[PDB]
């Protein structure tokens, strides 16, 4: 009988799909095709780090479902992986997220019956984060997985994503594109890959308003998801081939396209990656490469927004 | 290499669950699992049959992307899947459906760049019927795949999701409960199912504010997606044991605990079939029996509405 435990044992394992019309009409002579991690339970990518973060920390006797309060800083989507995860396993889990992240992820922590307290929208995540911070320093039992410095947010990318892609790819990829958020997908990628292909290409996708992976200034911007305003710990710019910077117009406007034109309904960080990976497709150089962009979350959560609210 | 040609190629086959907090908390001696079908590349059951009533129809040289127009009554998820198909095969689409559904369904349609005409509530699924048959009648090239009666929904059932059960549980499935809103899911389990075990029981869920497979008579109610207050001409009842009415308080009572107890966010009448599962599972006969219940949607599409608002 193949029937899974729990949920967070159907995370992962999410499949490629070619695009069929925005290629050609961007004129892109490489082939690109789409990982879908909207087909995650939650919807994200981040399902498999929720799942791998809590088996680390429970392995180690670090956390305890009946003690420890859970507490993540997040844009949205690793609050929802660590909140299905809290709700199958039974943790207390408490998400701070700023103001100006969608309307349907502070209802999807809820629903979860996750506890969510907003920090101010001019303060990004840097505010999010310093009141985490400011819980777990306080807090009895209070814990923090940590998504920008835990060594399984990586890792699972590595044992999990980057094979599944190797494998689904016969080994012939020879690009990979993602926008960096905590940068584990495509750091991962690049440790698992590169080994195995000398010549493949890891490529981080950023917002330009916000360019800190390319060495510039955080600022403000739409792409939620990405651009965390700094460098994460646990992204390794020595295997990362390039950076990408994409404006928000860009990013929403090709994330309209994937859900009108190919029928993949995604997120505006989803749309960045393909404006990236349409860029890249375009270069002489890389004519019948295949190139393989990671689609990090499902368009639904994203409906309140600018990318589709009128 | 592993790479679909489109999204339609990645419906289905949808993985089985075990519940490890509900059934112990009610007393359950059997063991009940869920099919998820919130799995789906657009979180529900539908996305099946929006593939297979499109390829069957296509196939037979009945429709055509450069000049049918699909129009399709709906409480939102078949309209859903046909909006992802129809975007991604370059199809024009109508859908017509009550103003009672979820918010969430009327902004998934327009993101995929369908069109929408909402009907009166009070009308309920008949309205929305009686309207898409004006349109299909008075437009050339429209063209309506009609759910309720179109064949190729319980063959997919029975060719993918009722297979996909039987491997799943190595043929020793005993009871399958599912909500009816086409009927195709349960018909085409029961149809495929029946032959290789005799002994196995299809029950179907429905409101008991509207119990029309019970011999009611059809009435208003809160479960989206299932109870169309007539019965479905796909619908075979003589594939049938049972039919167990549902009140809408237990269904979202039952929708939340998923959520919360399991970690399975699921839509409202998901709530039913559990209500249903729960009470068959106590049954003294039905102890140690394995029954597998569907879960038709996700319940992102459902945060809106009474379920989770507040
Ligand atoms: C996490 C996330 C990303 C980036 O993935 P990382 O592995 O964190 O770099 C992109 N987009 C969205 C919407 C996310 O939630
Ligand atoms: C379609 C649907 C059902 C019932 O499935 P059928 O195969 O049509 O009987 C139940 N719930 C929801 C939310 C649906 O969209």
């Amino acid at each position: 009988m193949l029937i899974a435990r729990d949920i967070t044992q159907l995370v992962g394992r999410t499949p490629l799909v070619q695009l069929n019309r925005i290629p050609v009409a961007e004129g892109v002579k490489a082939r690109i095709v789409v990982k879908l991690e909207s087909m995650n339970p939650a919807a994200s990518v981040k399902d498999r780090i929720g799942v791998s973060m809590v088996e680390d920390a429970e392995a180690a006797g670090l956390i305890h479902p009946d003690k420890t309060i859970l507490v993540e800083p997040t844009s949205g989507n690793t609050g929802i992986a660590l909140a299905m995860v809290a709700a199958a396993k039974g943790y207390r889990l408490v998400l701070t997220m700023p103001e100006t992240m969608s309307l349907e992820r502070r209802a999807m922590l809820k629903a979860y019956g996750a506890q969510l307290e907003l920090t101010p929208g001019s303060q990004g995540m840097e505010g999010a984060i310093t009141r985490a911070e400011e819980i777990v320093e306080n807090t009895p039992n209070a814990y923090s997985l940590q998504q920008f410095r835990n060594p399984a947010n990586p890792k699972i990318h590595r044992e999990t994503t980057a094979e599944e892609i190797w494998a689904d790819t016969d080994g012939l990829v020879d690009i990979v594109i993602g926008g960096v958020g905590t940068g584990g997908t495509i750091t991962g990628i690049a440790e698992t890959i590169k080994p195995r292909r000398p010549q493949f290409q890891a490529i981080a996708v950023e917002p330009s308003n916000s360019p800190v992976l390319s060495g510039g200034q955080p600022g403000p911007h739409k792409i939620q998801g990405i651009g965390a305003g700094f460098i994460p710990a646990i992204f390794r710019p020595e295997l990362i081939d390039e950076v990408i910077i994409v404006d928000d117009t860009e990013a929403f406007a090709y994330a309209r396209r994937l859900a009108r034109q190919e029928g993949l309904l995604s997120g505006i960080s989803a749309g960045a990656a393909l404006w990236a990976a349409i860029q890249v497709g375009k270069r002489p150089e890389n004519e019948d490469k295949l190139i393989v962009m990671i689609q990090p979350s499902f368009g639904e959560r994203y409906l309140s927004t600018a990318l589709f609210k009128d």
